[PDB]
């Protein structure tokens, strides 16, 4: 079992660091890596809104700054600690680093990433 | 009721315009708008690869340059005319402009975008 | 000489099509292509703000949907017709399609893109 | 007053973490924060190339995961340790967090970000 309480808690803590002067919408994420460490991320607004960095992308950056590996589970929350589903961009980028079986926290029942992004674009297409 | 042969054909034609010096992976897309017009897009490489524009995003730019509206159906194909599933980013972008019932071409049977991006991040989360 | 009045006017018209329910910040752009046609673009918000498409990127999509070519001059304006400098992302993407000598409209004196993005990242680095 | 040898070295070390199966172009970056700590980042390819994360953006994610603050100096290098100029997107992102006086390493003499992104798009435009 994944310690979802621990991941959700770490995601919430991460959200406190969000840089959101324009969106005012803090987001945090935390992921369990296959070596057992946890990496975290928060969103980062830009004045050109289309250059905004998602919390889940920040998690992926942290993954490869701290030794690499594969993601096993991820929780994403807003500033109030409510669980959020990743945006489509983040689903694709998370898939690169945890695949279809990466588990994504959900208010009712955590979901396989493969269910959140079925028939995904990928290597087979290139 | 959607002429998929027509949409797929226009997507194929669109792919011929692809700017792909670095990726060498041409993609074209075409979508039926709710006023009955068809809009098209192709991918555009950048030397900083993360600034690459997807065909499906190009379709959405075209949508709003030609009078706006809602997308009803989209086909995306590679340089060989083979049907591609949109990347996660494009699934999120297309959802904004066609919603869950937007149909996405597929080699077997076209799919609702809602099935390709379930429990999507959205307005309720902000 | 570039007909800046004409480009600025076309950029302003393009801004009217902006999809900006979240940012409320309409942007339009228009560019002269080296075959003499003008292509236009507007910005497109997404609920995931980081998937927002810039007007200038939309111009580049239009370029390669309408026969390709090179950009000679570009004007970008807000919803009030005031001239805007492109964001850094757009400077890089415009550079791919017009190079250092692409002229960018400015309230006082249009500027070479090479001056707006000096010592640019590019092919030499790859 | 900035130890460029130290920053360049940490950037080089950061590049070793790069996730670059598709681009094969490793990039690392390191920045001095105004509390005196150093944060690092590396690039991260995605199979949809337009979702690639730049090293410099990874630095900004790290900044806000480690207490926030302002960037004073940044070095960016390739896999061979050669100094790279940031792409336009990254120039805009870095400007948000270090402003015009943020120093950017360069093979000849480090440059003010204000000189690398003059007349930048910003808060005044919104
Ligand atoms: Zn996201
Ligand atoms: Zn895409
Ligand atoms: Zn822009
Ligand atoms: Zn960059």
């Amino acid at each position: 079992d994944v310690d979802w309480n621990m991941l959700r808690g770490n995601a919430t803590q991460a959200a406190a660091g969000a840089y959101v002067p324009y969106s005012r919408f803090a987001v945090g994420a935390a992921a369990l890596v296959d070596d057992g460490r946890v990496v975290t991320g928060c969103n980062v607004d830009n004045v050109s809104y289309g250059l905004t960095l998602c919390a889940e992308c920040a998690v992926v950056c942290a993954l490869h700054s701290t030794g690499g590996g594969r993601l096993l589970a991820l929780a994403c929350v807003d500033g109030h600690g409510s669980v959020l589903m990743p945006c489509g961009r983040c689903r694709q980028v998370l898939l690169e680093h945890g695949g279809s079986e990466l588990l994504i926290d959900h208010p009712v029942r955590p979901r396989r990433l493969g269910d959140l992004l079925p028939d995904a674009f990928g290597l087979d297409d290139l």
